Order: C-alpha cells, then structure tokens, then sequence
C-alpha cells in the first residue's frame, strides 16, 4: 500500500527474454499456421467466432513497438494465440495439434527462463 513496497523480481532482462522466447517460437517447425494473421476474407466462420484474433507476427510488432507494458501481457497474447487455436481447430487436425504442441513448448520455455 501506501509507501509500503513489496520487493519486486528484476524486469529489465525481460524485453530481450521475451524476444529469445518469441523467436524460439517463431522457428519451431510448428509455427507455420501462427506466423501470420488467419485470413479474415478466406476463412469461414472465423472474424465472427474468433473475437481477439493473435498471431506471431502480430505479437513481434508489439514487442518490437513498446505495445506490452510487462511480461504477464505478453504471454497473455501468446496463451490468445493457442485457445484461439484450440477453439476453432479440431485436436488432431494438423493445424490443431500443432497448436497443442506449440503450447506446451511455450509453456516450459516461460517456466525454464521466469521461474528462478
Ligand atoms: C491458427 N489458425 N487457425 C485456423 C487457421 C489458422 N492459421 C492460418 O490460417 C495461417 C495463417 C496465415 C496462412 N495460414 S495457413 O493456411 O494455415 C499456411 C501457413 C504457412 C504455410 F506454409 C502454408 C499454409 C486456418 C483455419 C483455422
């Protein structure tokens, strides 16, 4: 509260740990149906389904622009990407696996580098 602080983990490593993150992601061979923004105009059903469409790219240009005020925010867009994923897809569509396959690497590279 009021000129009472509580002790707060070191951030300023943060920026360029979610970067190295990002980028393991953006090369995993799973990636693919993530890099970009799902096509509004050719996929059916989607823009009306999907109310917060996220994607890799779309994650790197905020990263890249100052657009994530702390590390909780940024894994927030990466966990939007795999529900939205997981919402729309089938589990053992390709696209759908993938997406559960993908989660789970996030998941243990965010443990290994922010916990201790
Ligand atoms: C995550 N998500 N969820 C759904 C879909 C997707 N992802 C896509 O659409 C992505 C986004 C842009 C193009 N593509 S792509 O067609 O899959 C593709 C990608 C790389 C490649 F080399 C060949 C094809 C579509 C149906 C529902």
């Amino acid at each position: 509260s009021m000129s009472v602080k509580k002790p707060k983990r070191d951030d300023s490593k943060d920026l360029a740990l979610c970067s190295m993150i990002l980028t393991e992601m953006e090369t995993h061979e799973d990636a693919w149906p993530f890099l970009l923004p799902v096509n509004l105009k050719l996929v059916p059903g989607y823009k009306k389904v999907i109310k917060k469409p996220m994607d890799f790219s779309t994650i790197r240009e905020k990263l890249s622009s100052g657009q994530y005020p702390n590390l909780e925010t940024f894994a927030l867009d990466v966990r939007l990407v795999f529900d939205n994923c997981e919402t729309f897809n089938e589990d053992d569509s390709d696209i759908g696996r993938a997406g559960h396959n993908m989660r789970k690497y996030f998941e243990k590279k965010w443990t290994d580098t922010f916990k201790v």
